[PDB]
């Protein structure tokens, strides 16, 4: 039902001082855009611990991608939801090649060789990411919300006409040039179990419709993700801190932390 926070001592928020003056920190549908400086982690950890929050983390690692699991899981252990209950779900064609990674207390891993309600009974939130990445800094409960997408690192400063949406009206993923909020990357999204299952259900149906019609969206599931989040606005948006490639993009001033990154 949600118990009281304990007494806590922290700096007073200042109404007449913005957290960040260099970036947009709230969407026009009033969803926070999560940048370093916008959140007090101690406050958020308390709120989420008091609810006994469990976070599921899902990765698909097929064929050569199994090689990335060791670094992925080891760095998640250092940086992902530390202090909270975590259930890793590794979807893989090579169950025996999954590295044996030492987990912290309250954390567990299931290997599933390649049923949806499993998630509803096991976790509160689902975080769906690509495996060819490593955590380099804190990725915590600040991301948790009914539905979130992450700003693609190549497009956060782009105007919408430049976004690589599906542009053919024949595709279910079609977005015209005068539409679009952001360009979300397919490599990092999540939310409540119910919201994530709704999204992935919608994108599986749209992709079949397209297959039937002999069309494949320009950026595949990412194109459909972008269509879905246009029409169903995420309740938080994560800044590109949460999906970076320092080799391709460097380290701009506007990024105070590089949290989850492409592997060198
Ligand atoms: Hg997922
Ligand atoms: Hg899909
Ligand atoms: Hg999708």
């Amino acid at each position: 039902f949600m118990v009281s926070l304990p007494r806590m001592v922290y700096p007073q928020p200042k109404v007449l001082t913005p957290c960040r003056k260099d970036v947009l920190v709230v969407t026009p549908w009033l969803a926070p855009i999560v940048w370093e400086g916008t959140f007090n982690i101690d406050i958020l950890n308390e709120q989420f611990r008091l609810q006994n929050t469990t976070i599921g983390l899902t990765v698909f690692a097929i064929k050569k991608y199994v090689a990335f699991l060791k670094l992925f899981l080891e760095t998640a252990e250092k940086h992902f939801m530390v202090g909270h209950r975590v259930h890793y779900y590794v979807f893989t064609d090579q169950p025996a090649a999954v590295p044996r990674v030492t987990l912290g207390t309250g954390r567990q891993l299931s290997v599933l060789e390649v049923c949806e309600r499993r998630f509803l009974s096991e976790v509160d939130y689902l975080v769906c990411v690509d495996v060819d990445r490593e955590f380099r800094d804190h990725v915590g409960v600040e991301i948790l919300t009914p539905l979130f997408g992450t700003l693609h690192p190549s497009f956060y400063g782009s105007s919408r006409e430049a976004f690589t949406y599906e542009r053919r009206p024949q595709s279910q993923a079609y977005i015209p040039k005068d539409e679009g909020d952001f360009y979300y990357m397919g490599a990092f999204f999540g939310g409540s179990v119910q919201e994530v299952q709704r999204l992935t259900r919608a994108c599986h149906q749209a992709m079949m419709v397209d297959q039937a019609n002999g069309i494949e969206a320009v950026w595949h599931d990412e194109s459909h993700l972008n269509k879905y989040l246009l029409r169903h606005k995420p309740t938080k948006v994560l800044s590109p801190e949460y999906l970076w490639d320092q080799q391709l993009l460097g380290w701009p001033a506007v990024l105070r932390k590089l949290r989850f990154t492409a592997v060198p």
